[PDB]
């Protein structure tokens, strides 16, 4: 695994997030739950906590967009780039953007929002790309048909090197 240069990292363990808008492809309930499940991937093996905020500015702002969408990193229509995320820091640090030209799903048809989000949140938390083909932080989108996603050992090691492991006894 690899961490971002400068080892940009969250100093607080209690993070907040907020979904600013939604993709039409899935119900709101379904989108909220994917992102929640994506966060649990990482908080299960660390002392990090993710709390939904009702309004205002959360540590991790989550949104959808197409093409030119408000920053200087436009999306590219269907296929190609699926999402992008900013490394830990103030303001736009931690924020994740997802390309709504993609068809998002909770299954195998389209791109699976949960798996893309889980990979993107790895970035928000300070992981770069892994050279290990079995890694969640591997740079190529990869589908799995497993009910209970198992975060690969490479990512566990990577994220624990930043934040230590999860709780005890
Ligand atoms: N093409 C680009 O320039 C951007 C850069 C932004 C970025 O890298 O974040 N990449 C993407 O959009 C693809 C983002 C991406 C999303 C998901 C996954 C992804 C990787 C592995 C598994 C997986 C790993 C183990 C078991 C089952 C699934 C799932 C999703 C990889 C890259
Ligand atoms: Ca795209
Ligand atoms: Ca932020
Ligand atoms: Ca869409
Ligand atoms: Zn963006
Ligand atoms: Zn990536």
């Amino acid at each position: 695994y690899n961490v971002f240069p400068r080892t940009l990292k969250w100093s607080k363990m209690n993070l907040t997030y907020r979904i600013v808008n939604y993709t039409p492809d899935m119900t709101h309930s379904e989108v909220e739950k994917a992102f929640k499940k994506a966060f649990k991937v990482w908080s299960d093996v660390t002392p990090l906590n993710f709390t939904r905020l009702h309004d205002g500015i959360a540590d991790i702002m989550i949104s959808f967009g197409i093409k030119e969408h408000g920053d200087f990193y436009p999306f590219d229509g269907p296929s190609g780039l699926l999402a992008h995320a900013f490394p830990p820091g103030p303001n736009y640090g931690g924020d994740a953007h997802f390309d709504d030209d993609e068809t998002w799903t909770s299954s195998s048809k389209g791109y699976n929002l949960f798996l893309v989000a889980a990979h993107e949140f790895g970035h928000s938390l300070g992981l770069d790309h892994s050279k290990d083909p079995g890694a969640l932080m591997f740079p190529i989108y990869t589908y799995t048909g497993k009910s209970h996603f198992m975060l690969p050992d490479d990512d566990v090691q990577g994220i624990q090197s930043l934040y230590g492991p999860g709780d005890e006894d």
